[PDB]
């Protein structure tokens, strides 16, 4: 569908654009385009997460 990632480590936002996510989470990755702050659909929000702490499922 979109892209998906397995969360390798947790993360907690530092900004309204960033969102929190938890280690193990199958996130729905929305924009890998940014390279570094990848945008994903997570919980209820289309927010930024560190590209570091995620691994492409697809």
């Amino acid at each position: 569908g979109k892209e998906l990632v397995l969360a390798l480590y947790d993360y907690q936002e530092k900004s309204p654009r960033e969102v929190t996510m938890k280690k193990g989470d199958i996130l729905t990755l929305l924009n890998s385009t940014n390279k570094d702050w990848w945008k994903v659909e997570v919980n209820d929000r289309q927010g930024f997460v560190p590209a570091a702490y995620v691994k492409k499922l697809d």
